[PDB]
């Protein structure tokens, strides 16, 4: 139709340091004609900064030499460029139109700049050993001047990344997304995933870091042999598992739990040994992904001597 009213991306973001495109489509009722038009765009921060304002040429002192008008609002586009950006300029955008006499209209849509200094690495909530695991590294491709080159940080053994390429988001805006397919197993666990944004003809270097937590079931790493203990002695069993979570140990013999903890190791003390003790050992490792047991004999073979 031919009615007022604004079009930007409501959110958007660039990295610190380089450029952001704002992309930005406004109308008004044709019967006008101004044959010239004017417009204004302003900061978040009641007496909001001017950004750009094309009858007085005024420019905020923190916009000035950074912002710039692209596309002619006589066509009815109002993208805005902002360069060198720095934190101060992360906020609400808004766009305000000048026809002349009493036709001014500041427009309900607007857009929140987010200025970022790290990549974004997506890591799915929960990592299970022998799954097939998708981790990608998001950029923001929305500056025309710079176009940030994406690469992986210590990904030796999650195989070579996929490059997805720049990839359009929703509100029209645009992302640099490389991937990560592999299937992890437990040594994955801590794995250090990095990813880094460069800007070629630059020194802007932007590094962001997450770790692995990759889950995988109880493995009993430690676990006596048989043991041969004497009369009336003391007897420690230990049982160690590794798994992420941390297991349920349990010692059990006859079908009964002796001792039970959540740990990554558990002993089992017993005292004054005699050869009722005797027989086959349990311990239980348990996790939300998986189980381990390992049994154990003990046999009371040596007299007690006289003291
Ligand atoms: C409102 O005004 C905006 C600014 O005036 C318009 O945005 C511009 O739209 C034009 C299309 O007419 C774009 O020009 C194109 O640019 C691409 C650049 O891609 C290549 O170049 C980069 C670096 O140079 C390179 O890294 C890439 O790999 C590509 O090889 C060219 O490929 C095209 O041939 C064409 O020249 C402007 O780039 C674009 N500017 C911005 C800031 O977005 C907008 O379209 C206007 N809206 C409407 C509705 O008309
Ligand atoms: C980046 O390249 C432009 C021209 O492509 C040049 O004018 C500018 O000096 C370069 N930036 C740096 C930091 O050298
Ligand atoms: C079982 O192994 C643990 C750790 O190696 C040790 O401390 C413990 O004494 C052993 N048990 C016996 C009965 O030797
Ligand atoms: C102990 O682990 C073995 C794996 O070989 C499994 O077959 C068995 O069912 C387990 N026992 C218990 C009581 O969970
Ligand atoms: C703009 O001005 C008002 C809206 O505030 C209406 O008369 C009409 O929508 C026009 O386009």
């Amino acid at each position: 139709s031919g009615h007022w009213g604004a079009w930007m991306p409501s959110t958007i973001s660039a990295f610190e340091g380089t450029c952001v495109s704002i992309p930005c489509r406004f109308d008004f009722p044709d019967e006008l004609r101004p044959a010239v038009v004017h417009g204004v765009w302003y900061f978040n921060s009641n007496y909001p900064p001017v950004v750009f304002k094309s009858r007085t040429q005024v420019v905020h002192e923190s916009f000035q030499g950074r912002s710039r008008l692209l596309g002619d609002l006589g066509l009815r586009n109002c993208t805005l460029l902002l360069s060198t950006l720095s934190p101060e300029l992360g906020g609400k955008y808004y766009f305000r139109g000048d026809l002349g006499g009493y036709n001014q209209y500041t427009f309900s849509e607007h857009s929140v700049l987010d200025i970022v200094n790290t990549p974004n690495i997506v890591v799915p909530p929960e990592v299970v050993a022998g799954t097939e695991v998708e981790v990608s590294c998001m950029v923001p491709d929305n500056c025309p001047e710079l176009r940030p080159e994406l690469s992986w940080l210590g990904h030796e053994g999650l195989g070579e990344p996929t490059v997805l390429g720049r990839l359009r988001e929703d509100e029209g805006t645009w992302v640099q997304v490389s991937l990560l397919h592999f299937v992890p197993t437990r040594e994955a666990n801590g794995h250090r995933l990095g990813c880094q944004a460069a800007f070629p003809n630059t020194t802007l270097q932007f590094e962001g870091y997450a770790s692995l937590d990759v889950k995988y079931p109880p493995v009993i790493v430690e676990m006596n042999s048989s043991v041969e203990a004497i009369e009336g002695s003391h007897v420690s069993l230990l049982c160690g598992a590794d798994s992420n979570p941390p297991p349920l140990l349990t010692w059990m013999r006859d079908g009964m739990v002796l001792r039970e903890a959540v740990a990554k190791s558990l002993y089992l003390d017993l005292e004054e040994v005699t050869p009722g003790e005797d027989g086959v050992y349990a311990c239980l490792a348990e996790n939300a992904y998986g189980q381990d047991n390992r049994t154990v004999e003990l046999s009371v073979m040596y007299a007690a001597a006289a003291h």
